């Protein structure tokens, strides 16, 4: 079979790719290096991570169904833990995590088959309790397995994006001081059993797009222009989300994320399974500022699952009009 | 286009209205009045309350899929906060909230085109921190947008109800003392801080049906009789919800509440994901008593989340008898 | 009619039954037995329960739709307790909780129509804030209602499993002294006003599969071969869950468990709504274990709500293949 060599890119991009395969299966080759490091929440917040390429979450990768996928994982010297990978997308092998682990300085090649078309969850499980802790501390992506044919709707119309973004969503459980303040410390190791503490009580501290609050606003805002349609990937490996796009839809969300499934239309809120992606598609309407978020609005606000979307292109007085201004 | 003045009622009730459009595209004119004041949630639990049109949830409107909805919005001069509104139901500004924020003793008139059909949430959002907060103090309420046609089935056949019901469910963090009892506070503005540090926990002091614990019980009780199908319109603007009728089914289903999306049938318990509406419609089968309850039992029961349904008619003791009464 | 007399299992098995109803409507006797003991969830806790036939969750009972459902219910005089039974898939009374309630030394026989297909919770409700306390206790159990002729699928396609296992999922609300030990009383009601405030936060202190952490791993692991259709009929009657079969997929999924409703293909992960059973087929095409979990992955781990499952047969080099072992 070809062998298609791919540049991974940093989320919430994706990839080179076509929605239509241009070719019978290929092998796709992927290659991803483990790295712990410490990051920057917030303001005053940080977590000592493990991430797939240095991001969180884990580049986005892209292939159709009938491909093979052929992952490169390497773990670094300079590492501290064992790490492997569990494809929700593959067949067998805890997803592949029982042939992936490995030490640090050692790497390792996994192939599987895509057999099944839809966005799916990878994640780091090196078993036992290391399992929910590499996840929480940052080590998962997703892999988008397009039909062949490119998307289908409920009526088995072929339908097109423009652009996709993949809106990583993580929980975190960084341990804090009585006086509500967070605690730092020298690697992941030396704040595991204080995270633990955290983790028990089921409250995360932080719940971010992209790792990071406001990582998707201000500069890192999206972008999109009015006729656009956008398909927003959406990942989260731990627990429950409830995306929606204030000041649009879901035109077709397929929120279990599996593209032979019926989409359902004119959503307002989907929902995200913990330890799934779902996918909504859009076609913008009217300009302005939208911001895409996780609909408990404490966990939009407070814990940080906002994004923004900028929008260019001209106003429909029609679909909404000021008509009388604040006025008294 | 011709214009439709409605008078809003409280919830659970909903103003006069018909199925199936009597018209073409109508401009549907509402008006609501903001209020700030504290409410009595439970026995010894008040919330430093802000409402649509002094309810909690606001009231229900309705209107037809192409019709028109302009929005009077009043904040009155005794209030202490400036409010908006979006409605998940438009498109465009935030939902409307980009064009609606209003101080004490300002108006603002919205309008919108109701596009798609559909139970949507509205709520307030002011912006940043605000919006939780706004919406956790009781900023929220329903409109829906029945298809011109009226609601089809699964299979594209019509359906009609007898009665709606708008539950609209509303989790609230009440601050407490060490000792577990309820603070109280002069104004919203004073409670703020408490109230923060209960909502960053995210477990809710209260979450109840009709802005208060036992509302939609009692006296208050929802009535129907054998034979009656009852559209039951479930709102959460900011958590999830398991709406379950005790003693009964949801016969067609709409959790994400979109109506031309194909209703799910026979469910047992559905699922109101935060920031969204839904809606069930039962034929009631069997006289007595039920609980319309979130089948969380902890929330319905400990946290307020239970209304019940007091149904007139004959006992059918084929769908169930008592065969030997307890005994021993 | 015929009657059947029905010898239950204990979970995660099923009584014998046949898929596709060998005749027409018959009457289902069962028969069940209420028992209060203390059971250990994991090593350092325990659990003043109360039980439907001494296992947690109740037995599961399988009736076709259209059958009748006669169940005697016992409350032997050593309980200290009311004991009453909702069923889910029961019309009238509450499910049958209103005319069940037995006390200590008495027994009761319902009767129903199950005219409902699908997979039901079935719980104690003895009233107030009884219940929420019953359930969190043990006392919560499965009614799989198959159609006449069988599951079918999206497509109406017929649709056989070689094998079905019932997956109870319970939380449960432990009391804790300061430093994070679990306590221990003399029966349910000593335990009572601890349990509640544990209750009112939301946060199981475990969240198991077959009433103990563990209990369906080790010599409780599940067991298949490549080749089986096994359906996993999963309950949780309180609390939501995200089940995830480590390794496969759900080939068809009714997630809000009601088999008239079309499934969808190709799942990573599912969702159980707190007060309703769900159920999953996938067929196994790869040998080795397994894992099945709430997808919560600190529920999965720190909670307890892990199983595995080992298949036997030929590896499939095709789906999966380790192309360069761990190396470096
Ligand atoms: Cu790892
Ligand atoms: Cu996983
Ligand atoms: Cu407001
Ligand atoms: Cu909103
Ligand atoms: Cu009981
Ligand atoms: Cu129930
Ligand atoms: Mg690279
Ligand atoms: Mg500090
Ligand atoms: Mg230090
Ligand atoms: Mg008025
Ligand atoms: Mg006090
Ligand atoms: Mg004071
Ligand atoms: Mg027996
Ligand atoms: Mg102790
Ligand atoms: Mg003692």
């Amino acid at each position: 079979l070809p062998r298609v060599k791919h540049t991974l890119v940093p989320p919430p991009f994706a990839h080179a790719h076509e929605q239509v395969a241009a070719s019978g299966p290929v092998i796709n080759e992927f290659e991803m290096r483990i790295i712990e490091k410490e990051v920057q929440l917030d303001e005053d917040a940080y977590l000592q991570a493990m991430t797939f390429d240095g991001s969180i979450p884990g580049p986005l990768m892209i292939v159709h169904e009938g491909d093979y996928v052929e992952l490169t994982l390497i773990n670094p010297p300079e590492n501290t833990m064992p790490h492997n990978i569990d494809f929700h997308a593959a067949t067998g092998a805890l997803g592949g995590g029982g042939l992936t682990l490995i030490n640090p300085g050692e790497k390792v090649v996994l192939r599987f088959k895509a057999t099944r078309a839809g966005a799916f969850v990878y994640h780091c499980a090196p078993g036992g309790p290391m399992i929910p802790w590499h996840v929480v501390s940052g080590m998962a992506g997703c892999i988008m397995v397009l039909p062949r044919d490119g998307l289908k709707d409920h009526e088995g119309k072929p339908v097109r994006y423009d652009t996709v973004y993949y809106i990583g969503e993580s929980d975190h459980y960084i341990p804090k001081d009585e006086d509500g303040t967070y605690m730092r410390f020298s690697d992941p190791s030396e704040g595991y059993e204080d995270m633990v503490a955290v983790m028990d009580t089921l409250i995360p501290s932080h719940i971010v797009f992209n790792g990071a609050v406001g990582a998707l606003t201000g500069e890192g805002a999206l972008k999109a222009k009015v006729g656009d349609n956008v398909l927003f990937v959406h990942s989260q490996p731990n627990r429950d989300s409830r995306p929606h796009l204030i000041g649009g839809h879901g035109d077709l969300v397929w929120e279990t994320g599996k593209f032979h499934n019926a989409p359902e239309r004119d959503l307002e809120t989907w929902f995200i399974r913990g330890g799934s992606a779902g996918a909504a598609l859009y076609k913008f309407l009217q300009p302005g500022v939208y911001a895409y978020v996780n609909h408990n609005l404490i966990e939009a606000v407070h814990k940080g699952a906002t994004a923004h979307v900028l929008v260019e292109g001209e106003w429909d007085n029609d679909l909404m009009e000021q008509v009388v201004a604040p006025v008294g």
